[PDB]
């Protein structure tokens, strides 16, 4: 039955350990910040699992206002990361600050939590750091911490669409994968820039660009769905759009330089089955008009699968193959009618966190449906992304056969 | 209206001149191009069903005077079936090649035989001065080495025009796209995506299909052939050669299943490759191009099998199809209100249609020497355009052999 006791936990209920996981945020800046907007709402709907007991803000002011607005019952504000890092009532810390900043902050939290034994979770959003360097460092330092579980937010791995894809792929509904094609669009990196965008997104040294973020979340999901890591790759990155035109109500004559790359060519062979993958990622506008801007097209010996959507988003997964592992094919069209992905995917992550915690330190999620990704998953990703830049710079097809180690 | 005198040219009709510098000014110079074939196997061979029909329609401009066949019985049988009132059968290529009444020789034989054949044709056409045109089907030869050489010899024939059969260039969809881009309709080109399929190099092989096609060693494969035709059409349409490229080739399907057109457990070997990942930078505007070419079956069920998708600044244009092509366009009518055009020919027979167009261009050239057609709308591609494509292709296997991105910035020379 639907309302059976066995389903309480999944309905969000807790019998009377069972205490919520107490969370403390960094980046929960105001009652209208991204975090408010994304992480809070989510945590907000998982009341029996998570409770926010702390906010770190440069001022006690900012944190008091927020606690009132979001109406936070068990929160207490902190003026110092250090102090914040040491509050013994925190089980999990979530960091939501721009990447350029991840390095310091994180490195500091790690440093000042060594005292704190309650702290079992450290959560950070992709990308983990601004450079591979930085990230390997946060990785190594965390590795140092035996009882601390890390998490990276690659929420695309919780997309219903991806899950579904991976189920059909994993269940043999398209047989063996024969070839794969991907198209994506980075949004901010075309001929136009949106009004007031953190110049950091446009800077080559920030470590945030078409490649490290968009393609990154993308190829990661690809690998996830297919169950394989790459063995060899080759890239070509372009900068044919050196100055953008800004817009503001809706496009102006005002110009602005863009150090960031505006196009990525990626092609590689996945290790399992040496399967070929072709990838084309546009920086941004103008968008493609005769075709979907996001497409993940997977071609099997026994069927095909294709995720298409609106890189700006209305996704749909199409499947045509054997509902099985004489062979007879079936079509499937998959589209949720009104799913809030940003909030929803992040939310699933937390549930996943709650589940490991409530139901039952592990390495990474790798290709498992279970669990959540860890800084290890992030690191592997950082490695690849790094090999992409190097392949373009060295003009060579690189073996990345060994970055998951 | 339709049969107006004003429409005569287009209908492939040619009025007599009073013009001194015009072949149409005189009776003798207005004779139809006398054609000699190599490959006219029978009444049911491929040439019969392609080149021959084309010529049949261009009676006013072309005429068959000879065929070569290892066996005369063969050539005499063929002459009877197709009723060629003007054709003599040849026992030997050397004789066929010496025949003085020939104006053009067309070669349609297994690629692996191209080299020797054309090589000898060249060598023996050495006295016939009427020999003005040498027409060969793509691939020009089995390897670039062979190609370069055939090329080299021909260049040295001052009055011999050569023609290569890269008929995709005359595809109406290719011309339409070319016009569109040429005119600025989609602005500056930003990125290109291409997907194709080599038809037989997939999981199962058609019954009675010649082994050479599956022999890595043959010089005939997914790359040299279909990707070949496709990438040349791509550069043709965009008006650019490539700057640098990178390719990764697969052989995940070393053994196929036969068919008749049905499956079996009866199995077969394939050393030819089954997939190609090709990406590169086009010299003009340094535009990125990505491409995925599959070997054959199973055909893609959720997307069209051939797709040429071009993203530019002021618009987009896509040619997609399975022959069944449609060109789609959304962009500025000239070169802000963007328009939509869906271009599609009802029931076009591409197979003969495209080859016919090349013959019409030879005729124009003739009645109304050139290096290569390169990006011109005018004329037809020659051995030189074939040599460049062979070079690109050689570079693709090397780039896949060496695991490096290569510069091809100079193969056009």
């Amino acid at each position: 039955h639907h309302h059976s006791s066995e389903n309480l936990y999944f309905q969000g209920h807790m019998l009377a350990s069972s205490r919520p996981i107490r969370v403390g945020f960094v980046g929960l800046t105001s009652g209208k910040s991204w975090v408010a907007k994304t992480h809070f709402l989510a945590i907000q709907q998982l009341s029996s699992q998570f409770q926010i007991v702390a906010l770190y803000n440069p001022t006690l002011k900012s944190s008091l206002q927020t606690i009132e607005q979001l109406q936070l019952k068990h929160a207490t504000g902190f003026d110092s990361l250090e102090s914040f890092a040491q509050y013994k009532d925190i089980d999990m810390i979530v960091v939501s600050v721009k990447v350029p900043e991840h390095y310091e902050v994180v490195k500091n939290i790690l440093e000042h939590s060594s005292q704190n034994l309650n702290l079992r979770y450290l959560y950070v959003e992709w990308a983990l750091a601004a450079s591979v360097q930085q990230a390997e460092e946060l990785y190594s330092i965390s590795q140092q911490r035996a009882n601390l579980q890390t998490i990276i937010c690659l929420q695309g791995r919780k997309s219903p669409y991806i899950v579904r894809a991976k189920e059909l792929i994993s269940e043999g509904c398209i047989g063996d994968i024969n070839s794969i094609e991907i198209s994506g669009n980075g949004g901010w990196y075309g001929y136009e820039r949106p009004m007031r965008s953190p110049e950091y997104l446009y800077d080559i040294e920030s470590g945030v660009n078409l490649i490290s973020n968009s393609f990154g979340h993308t190829i990661d999901v690809l690998q996830y769905i297919t169950g394989s890591y790459f063995q060899k790759i080759n890239a070509m990155i372009s900068n044919n759009i050196p100055t953008q035109f800004l817009l503001d109500e809706n496009r102006t004559k005002e110009t602005i330089s863009k150090t960031c790359p505006d196009h990525l060519l990626f092609q590689g062979i996945l290790e399992n089955g040496k399967v070929p993958v072709s990838c084309s990622f546009k920086g941004g506008t103008p968008v493609k008009k005769l075709t979907k801007n996001l497409v993940i097209d997977i071609h099997g010996t026994k069927g095909d699968l294709k995720i298409e959507g609106d890189a700006g988003s209305n996704l749909v997964l199409y499947f045509y193959g054997i509902k099985n592992g004489e062979e007879e094919q079936t079509m499937e069209v998959f589209h949720l009618r009104n799913y809030n992905s940003v909030v929803g995917n992040i939310l699933r992550i937390y549930e996943s966190i709650a589940d490991y915690h409530f139901l039952g330190k592990f390495d990474k999620q790798g290709f498992r449906f279970e669990g959540f990704p860890t800084f290890k998953d992030a690191i592997i990703l950082h490695r690849l992304i790094d090999a992409v830049f190097r392949s373009d710079k060295e003009e060579k097809t690189l073996d990345v056969s060994k970055i998951m180690i």
